[PDB]
């Protein structure tokens, strides 16, 4: 069961927490005055989602709120991650305000607060008003960081007296990797893509853009809000783990460059204001540089760093070559591997791509800590999904994510037991939700969603953290 885990097994005022995505558990998409992001559009085209399926409803949270505040309360958390979504409050991405919008949050933030449940707020999640993608190109245009700015500025205005957890973005090499590189989400851009795109070069200007975007919003926060509201800002990233195949040089070097290409782009100049100097080298001048000004904008922007972990795979390399730029994919140069000694690396979940590795959430944070200074980390997502097409009891009974949470929150305690500085963890999700391109097929919540009524039912893991959390 537990494990030996409890609070007491982690530091004194460690934040334990949930976290949901506004389009993902919301619904009411085009109702209460809601603008359409990037996503309604996407997901309303036939084939584009599992099953055609779209955020429009979601987990209905919007009217739920109350009940869901009420379940996190019960399970002993100490903390909720929930973002704003843009075309909520404002339905162009600029302009007219949607009152309606404000009010929810507001309202969503006050029974948090009342409940003595910390809200920690996230900006952006994948949800650009598809007015602003129209209009100036999305994270293609350096405007972005004067317009999310604006929409930072209204939301520390009004929201800020309240919140003191602040993060602007959610996995912006998700964005670039997956929106310009391979072209699979929205804006659906790639070298081949019917939208238009260059997988070489976008991927490095949407990734500048948003790390721009992130400083300018963090100066505004700190020029014109800090020293009344006292709160804090950072930004997400995802890292998952990369482990050298051999100890050979070449795989070694390859594990390196995946991390580097990985965490480090956007790390390096959030830390140490610079791009790390593997992508300068291997990139050249398809990556953007800095002025001096702005790396100094930049280094030092965020207040902690959200890690998003899962994962970890083998790399193998070999000597570099010149190559004709093709992808930010194919720049790293590296083999991924999934077995090693005729093992696979771990089971996977219902997620291809999630292979259950414990080991990789210690080699993540140990990472993070060796190489950059031991910045004050909290892992702001970590979870695991269910298949489609199980009944409740299936559902409840999820003792495979009992397992996982128990695992990697033990390899997390062994690495802020050796002085990584994480201050936090959330939990994906409170909540089964729209898990994007694969729809309502893919279950990750603690507490589950009967997508016909849209009753809750809490899971043996929403229990474990029960129990586990216990004051
Ligand atoms: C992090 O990962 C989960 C699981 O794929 C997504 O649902 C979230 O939106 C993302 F932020
Ligand atoms: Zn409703």
């Amino acid at each position: 069961w537990l494990g030996g885990l409890s609070r007491a097994a982690f530091p004194k005022r460690f934040v334990f927490g949930t976290v949901t995505s506004a389009y993902q558990v919301e619904g009411m998409a085009a109702s209460g005055g809601r603008g359409p992001s990037i996503w309604d559009a996407f997901a309303h085209t036939p084939g584009n989602v599992a099953g055609n399926q779209n955020g429009d409803v979601a987990t209905d949270q919007y009217h739920r709120y109350k009940e869901d505040v009420n379940l996190m309360k019960s399970l002993n958390f100490d903390a909720y991650r929930f973002s704003i979504s843009w075309s909520r409050i404002f339905p162009d991405g600029e302009g007219r305000v949607n009152q309606e919008g404000v009010a929810y949050y507001n309202n969503l933030i006050n029974y948090l607060l009342q409940k003595g449940i910390t809200p920690y707020v996230n900006l952006y999640h994948y949800d650009l008003p598809l007015a602003l993608e129209k209009k100036y190109g999305g994270w293609l245009n350096a405007k972005m960081a004067d317009l999310f700015t604006e929409y930072a500025d209204f939301c520390f205005k009004t929201f800020g007296n309240r919140v003191k957890h602040w993060f602007t973005f959610n996995e912006p090499r998700i964005v670039a990797l997956l929106g310009y590189d391979q072209g699979t989400n929205p804006p659906k851009r790639c070298t081949k893509c019917a939208a238009g795109g260059n997988s070489a070069t976008e991927p490095y200007i949407v990734a500048h853009n948003f790390l721009l975007s992130h400083a300018a919003a963090v100066a505004r926060y700190r020029t014109k809000y800090q020293a009344a509201q006292q709160g804090k800002v950072g930004i997400v990233l995802d890292f998952n783990w990369y482990e050298a195949l051999s100890n050979s040089t070449e795989d070694q070097a390859a594990a390196q460059r995946a991390r580097d290409f990985h965490i480090g782009w956007y790390l390096d100049p959030l830390i140490n204001g610079h791009y790390p100097q593997i992508m300068q080298d291997l990139v050249k001048d398809r990556l953007p540089k800095f002025t001096p000004e702005q790396a100094r904008l930049v280094k030092g922007s965020a207040d902690y760093i959200g890690i998003n972990q899962y994962t970890a795979s083998y790399m193998k390399g070999q000597q570099l070559m010149q190559q004709t730029p093709t992808s930010y994919s194919a720049d790293w140069q590296v083999t991924y591997v999934f077995a090693k000694n005729g093992k696979p690396i771990g089971p996977q979940a219902n997620s291809n791509w999630l292979y259950i590795v414990p080991w990789g959430m210690y080699g993540c944070v140990n990472y993070i800590k060796q190489k950059y200074g031991n910045p004050t980390v909290v892992i702001t997502e970590n979870g695991m999904d269910q298949p489609a097409n199980l009944s409740r009891d299936q559902y409840l009974r999820d003792t495979t994510r009992v397992h996982f949470y128990r695992s990697y929150l033990t390899q997390l305690k062994k690495a802020i037991d050796e002085g990584a500085n994480v201050a936090g963890y959330f939990a994906w999700s409170l909540l089964d939700n729209f898990e994007w391109l694969s729809g309502y097929t893919s279950k990750f919540g603690i507490v589950y969603v009967d997508f016909n009524t849209l009753e809750r039912h809490p899971k043996a893991s929403a229990y474990w953290f029960r129990d586990m959390l216990k004051h």
